C-alpha cells in the first residue's frame, strides 16, 4: 500500500509536538519540513529520530548543491531519507546519494518547480529511485488545480522506475485521483495537523488508501 | 561602481562561522548566512548575526523553493535584509517572498542553478525582481567545470535585461579578471576568505583586485 507521511511544517519544535503527539503512531513517516528545518535546524531530525526511532524520518531540506556536505549532516542528524531539489547540478544529487548510502539511507528528487524529462532521465541513470511530484503551495493558492496532465506525468515517472510521492495541499478527496498507479507515498501537511481532528484525519487517509489500493 | 565584496558563511554552527566573522566583517560589504548555517542553525543564525552587525548587509541564503510568504517571512522577521529564492520556484514563490521583503525594506536575489530558461528570466523581472545570483555549482566546480565564455554571454544578457548580477562559485582572485568590463553588483567568497591562512589579508586582496580592475 502507499504510505502516509506527515508533514511538520512548523516553525518550532514545540509547535511540531502538537501533532507529533496527536498523530506519530498514525502514520509511517515523519517529515522534518523544510519550514521547521529553516526555523531549527538538523537539530529536529535529530530530535524527531530519537522521540520517534520506529518511523521513517525525511528531512526535507531540498538540497541544490554542496550535495555531499548537505546530506552528511542530515544523515548525521539520523535522518532516514533527504529531499534534493530538482534543479541541482546532477553532481549534487550523485554527491548526496553517495553519502546516503554509506548511512543505509536515501535520497529523493523534489519535484518543486520547474524540471524537464531529460532530467529525469539523469537521475534514473545516477541510480536515484525516489521523486516528490509536488503542487506548489503557492501555485495553489494561485488556483492551480490537481489534473490530468499531473496523473500523466506521475505515470511516465512511474513508468521509468521511480518510487513516486504525491504531495501538494492534498485533501482525503483527492486520493482517488491517482488510484491505480502504484505510488509509494502521499504526504499530508495541513489536512492532518490543521483538522479538527487530526487523528480522524490520519485514520480516514489510511483506510481511503487501504479501500483504493 | 565598483563590484562589492560578500563573505558567505556557509558554515554548520554560529561558533564556526563567528571565527570567520571576526576577522573579515568590517572588511566585507555583504555578511551571507549561507545555506548550510541556516539548515544547520536555523533562522536564528540570522538574528543573532545581524545583532552583531547591524550596520552591514545581511543575506540569508535560504534558496527558498515554495512557502514563499512563510520562509520569506521567517528570514526577515530575523532581521534579514536579503533573501535568495532558487530559480525554479513557481513564480508565485518569487512574487510572494518580493512581497513580504518590501514589508521590510528588504530585497530578494534568484539564486540561478539548473536549466532555468531566458523566458523564466523575463518572468523575474515582470515580476519585479532586480537581483540574480549567477553562480557555478560547487559540486559542477569539482566535477571539472570552469568558469568560462558562456557564462560572461550569460551574465552580460541578465544585466542588460535589467538584474544587478552577482557573481559566485569558488571564485579565486585569479578568476576575477574574467569579468572585467561588466558591470557586476557583487562578488561572493566563501572558502577563498574562510580558509585562507589569513582570512583578513584574503579579504583585502579580493578588494584591492577588484579596485583595479574597476577603477
Ligand atoms: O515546499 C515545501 O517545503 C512545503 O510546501 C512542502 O514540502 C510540504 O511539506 C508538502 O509536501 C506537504 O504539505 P501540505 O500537504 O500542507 O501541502
Ligand atoms: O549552494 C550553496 O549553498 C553554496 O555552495 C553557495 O551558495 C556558496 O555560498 C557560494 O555562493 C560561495 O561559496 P564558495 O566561494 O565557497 O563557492
Ligand atoms: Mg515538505
Ligand atoms: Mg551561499
Amino acid at each position: 500500500l502507499p504510505m502516509l507521511q506527515v508533514a511538520l511544517d512548523n516553525q518550532t519544535m514545540d509547535s511540531a509536538y502538537e501533532t507529533t503527539r496527536l498523530i506519530a503512531e498514525e502514520v509511517d513517516i515523519i517529515e522534518v519540513g523544510t519550514i521547521l528545518c529553516v526555523g531549527e535546524g538538523v537539530r529536529a531530525v535529530r530530535d524527531l529520530k530519537a522521540l520517534y526511532p520506529h518511523k521513517i524520518v525525511l528531512a526535507d531540506a531540498k538540497i541544490a548543491d554542496a550535495g555531499k556536505i548537505l546530506s552528511r549532516m542530515c544523515f548525521e542528524a539520523n535522518a532516514d531519507w533527504v529531499t534534493v531539489i530538482c534543479c541541482a547540478d546532477i553532481n549534487t544529487a550523485k554527491g548526496a546519494l553517495d553519502v546516503a548510502k554509506e548511512f543505509n539511507g536515501d535520497v529523493q528528487i523534489e519535484l518543486t518547480g520547474y524540471w524537464t524529462w531529460e532530467q529525469a532521465q539523469q537521475w534514473r541513470d545516477a541510480g536515484i529511485g525516489q521523486v516528490v511530484y509536488h503542487r506548489s503551495r503557492d501555485a495553489q493558492a494561485a488556483g492551480v488545480a490537481w489534473g490530468e496532465a499531473d496523473i500523466t506525468a506521475i505515470k511516465r515517472l512511474s513508468d521509468m522506475g521511480f518510487k513516486v510521492t504525491v504531495t501538494g495541499g492534498l485533501a482525503l478527496e483527492d486520493l482517488p485521483l491517482f488510484k491505480g498507479i502504484p505510488i509509494h507515498v502521499f504526504i499530508a501537511g495541513r489536512s492532518i495537523r490543521d483538522a479538527a481532528s487530526p487523528v480522524e484525519a490520519a485514520r480516514q487517509f489510511k483506510r481511503s488508501i487501504a479501500e483504493l489500493w
